[PDB]
DNA sequence: GCCATCGATGGC
DNA sequence: GCCATCGATGGC
């Protein structure tokens, strides 16, 4: 739905740990208030423009 | 029950 | 219409 399953972003399995969305994750100490995927993982086709890197 | 991440929403 | 959230839910 928000994933083509085919782009670089979709195939990627590892969070960058450095974008705002990563910083937000509990995985990375963040408060978990934004709740979105790594920016490098936002599908290049289907994502909200303003989620992309 | 938790996690990953989506759609929704209120403020701007 | 957009952002910064926040409620919701599929998949585990
Ligand atoms: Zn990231
Ligand atoms: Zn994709």
């Amino acid at each position: 739905a928000r994933m083509c399953g085919e782009c670089e972003a979709c195939r990627r399995t590892e969070d960058c740990g450095h974008c705002d969305f990563c910083r937000d994750m509990k995985k990375f100490g963040g408060p978990n208030k934004i709740r979105q995927k790594c920016r490098l993982r936002q599908c290049q086709l289907r994502a909200r423009e303003s989620y992309k890197y």
